[PDB]
DNA sequence: ATCGGCTTCGCGCA
DNA sequence: TTGCGCGAAGCCGA
């Protein structure tokens, strides 16, 4: 389906190999990029090369998600060269990196796939300016191409619904399977980053480490047996049982998509031909379909997808108003990080934060919001509720972050409610809430331990 | 074209 | 808990 390339740039194509710039996508199976690589490649008689391009970014989180995404790699290169596909694994910025490797292997053609984030559109820029070959965008990631799902940023889940289900016959398909090869370290990578990375690990008063790394197994491989798990056991209680912290009714995708380790569009098939409950699989299709990408629609349309200009007006009216208001608490960034404020509730969703590196959907919400009740300005709440989701998050540094944090504190994809000090017409959401909802004590002590055990 | 109808709200009440 | 009505509130779209 021609729908899911853009036509970056135009040109001399090479007598050489097509060469897939992975970033997103980092799967070999179900990948509208590497199958577009893998056609033009035979319509060319070459071969066709995949490179990912590691940069220093991995300094800006932690060594969570720097072993989750090495050690899926690891199992993709091997996966990659059962077919025939060799893997190349480049160190530095892809405006220069891809730039020489472009050059220097006489590509035939470059395809990438896409992320709406600023700082790909900046290399892919670098990246078409420093070079002669073609260059392809592919959605790998989205059932439906985010570039024609729609034309403009979507004001909110309903007007974005049905624009996209009227488009779902079309894309919902299956993935073909990806031929081999016709035409005929990375260890050593893990080792130095994690050393460059071990000194800021977060470790507990006797030294250990907070991270239990065995919540999430990485990789293609243990990404299918998550979603094989959850269509089997828990997608049935999934309408009900969701948005309760104290049961694991959630998918646990997210650090898989987030990595493109498993498409959504494999998982969307495979619910779509199970025998559920309806509203279990309506309520998580459009988790899936709608809230994933229209965070992809948010991101692509607004460049300032992370600060305060983004909010939509009424919301930007509202907290510029109460910003004289005085605030019940007020608290730093160190005090948050180590969950060192007044809400029992608040610190037990942190210490989830901490030790599992995926806190529950529903206190993501709340989590959140007290984040801008109890720190100085809006402003300064947006950045401590973005740097802590990127920090210590799996699924961070992903358009569903800057969305979703978007939706706390600003009102993005939400809609109006009643006026209160310091967080105006925002949405507000109490622990008293919580209570009638789910059984808080189980949640803060699951994690009430952590808390003196931690420095 | 004006009017439901809007992710995940809180709260009382049975 | 567990469900329903009602509240406050800005705006898109057929
Ligand atoms: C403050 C805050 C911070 C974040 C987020 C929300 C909030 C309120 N989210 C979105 C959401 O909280 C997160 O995707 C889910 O908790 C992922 O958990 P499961 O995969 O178990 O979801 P679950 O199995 O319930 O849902 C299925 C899938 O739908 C998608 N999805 C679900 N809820 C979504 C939402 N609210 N917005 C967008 N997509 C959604 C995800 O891909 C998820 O994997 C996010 N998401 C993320 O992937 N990375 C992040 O760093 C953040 N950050």
């Amino acid at each position: 389906n021609p729908k899911r390339i853009r036509a970056l740039k135009s040109g001399k194509q090479g007598d050489g190999p097509v060469v897939y710039w992975m970033s997103r996508d980092q799967r070999a199976e179900d990948n509208w990029a590497l199958l577009f690589s893998r056609a033009i490649a035979k319509e060319a008689n070459v071969p066709v090369v995949v490179v990912f391009c590691l940069t220093d970014e991995f300094l800006e989180a932690g060594i969570r998600q720097y072993e989750f995404m090495l050690k899926g790699l690891q199992e993709l290169e091997v996966s990659l060269s059962r077919k025939k596909i060799p893997s190349f694994f480049l160190r530095g910025d892809p405006g220069e990196k891809i730039s020489r490797f472009v050059k220097d292997y006489n590509a035939g053609t470059l395809v990438t796939d896409f992320s709406p984030l600023r700082i790909k559109n900046q290399w892919i820029e670098k990246v078409i300016s420093g070079i002669s070959i073609p260059f392809f965008e592919v959605d790998a990631h989205n059932v439906v191409p985010c570039w024609e799902a729609s034309q403009k940023h979507e004001y909110a889940a309903h007007t974005f619904r049905p624009k996209l289900y009227a488009l779902l016959p079309e894309f919902l398909e299956e993935f073909p399977e990806l031929e081999p090869n016709s035409v005929t370290t990375l260890s050593d990578v893990l080792e130095t980053g994690v050393k460059a990375l071990l000194p800021e690990r977060a470790l507990l008063k006797n030294k250990d480490p907070l991270f239990e790394p065995w919540h999430f197994e990485p990789g293609e491989k243990a990404a299918k047996k998550v979603m094989e798990s959850f269509i089997a056991d828990r997608l049935d209680s999934y309408g009900a049982l969701r948005n309760d912290p104290t049961k694991n009714m959630l998918s646990n995708l997210s650090p898989y998509l987030h990595f493109g380790q498993i498409s959504s569009q494999r998982v969307v098939l495979e619910v779509e031909k199970a025998e559920s409950n309806p509203g279990s699989k309506k309520a998580f299709l459009d988790e899936i379909l709608i809230w994933k990408e229209i965070s992809d629609n948010f991101c692509y349309y607004n460049p300032g997808y992370d600060g305060f200009e983004s909010f939509p007006s009424w919301a930007k009216e509202s907290l510029n108003a109460h910003r004289n208001d005085v605030r019940s608490h007020i608290y730093t960034l160190e005090e948050f990080e180590a969950g060192k404020t007044h809400d029992p509730l608040w610190n037990a969703s942190q210490m989830e934060l901490l030790s599992t590196g995926k806190m529950h959907g529903y206190m993501r919400m709340y989590w959140a919001k007290k984040i801008l009740e109890w720190s100085e300005s809006p402003e300064k709440a947006l950045e401590i509720a973005i740097c802590l989701n990127d920090r210590y998050e799996l699924d961070g540094r992903d358009p569903n972050g800057y969305a979703g944090i978007a939706w706390s504190i600003g009102g993005v994809h939400d809609r109006a409610w009643g006026e209160r000090e310091v967080t105006g017409k925002i949405r507000y959401m109490s622990y008293e809430g919580c209570k009638r909802k789910f059984d808080v004590k189980l949640y803060i002590e699951k994690y009430s331990a952590l808390d003196k055990l931690a420095a």
